[PDB]
DNA sequence: GTTAGGGTTAGGGTTAGGGTTAG
DNA sequence: CTAACCCTAACCCTAACCCTAAC
């Protein structure tokens, strides 16, 4: 009925993710027990599935590698290469 | 910048019928080694996107009743 | 655990076991594993490795809708 | 120790949409 | 003004992985 959407990620959401990085690293199951549906924590990532942390974290290592910038610590073990 | 042929337009048509802005699976039929034709061999799967939301937007701009094949494509008026 | 992507000879030995001893997996191993009575060309792959690997050639089968081979229709794996 | 099955995750590939450009 | 283009962030597919429990 209408082109299949995208839906960009709030701040809220972003502040979230880095939040639950910096606790369990790339453990995208327990990110969302923490900030999920019912999430311990908060619910501020209650939108968003396993893989999309996974693909939002990916672009955040991207942008840093595709601009030279250090790597944040929480980003060293999220997939993502430059080629 | 190269200019979209009759062939070109008529391929990406019958792909947008059969799978909708599938822009991959239109090139695994039209595109290089396609397995229907290769009449969109010259063209990546942005150029197909961007040439139906071309299309889509001549509609829109005009108030003709937007074909079936274009509901699902991306694009809107400023 | 570094993830390692399937050879074709590990493919081939986990064929040939499915196809002589069924979804055994520990046999399997027997055959092709450590020390494999066969040879040793699945000796980097656990039991649940050949399960999970067999698993995902028979949803393969059950997505393309394609007929399966007989050694995998005891394999474990639906589509949901 | 064996194994079925649900759950998890890395990585390649895909695509919606805003903005730019050549004519 | 627009048909053709680029850049960005969001999204899908699946092969290879882990957890758990029944026996």
């Amino acid at each position: 009925r209408k082109p299949k959407a995208k839906r960009t990620w709030s701040k809220e959401e972003e502040e979230a993710l880095v939040e639950g990085l910096k606790e369990v690293g790339p453990s995208w199951s327990k990110i969302l027990d923490l900030y999920g549906p019912g999430g311990k924590i908060t619910e501020n990532l209650k939108n968003r599935t396993q893989v999309q942390l996974k693909d939002k974290a990916r672009n955040w290592k991207l942008q840093y590698l595709k601009s030279g910038k250090p790597l944040p610590d929480y980003l060293i073990k999220v997939t993502g290469n430059l080629e």
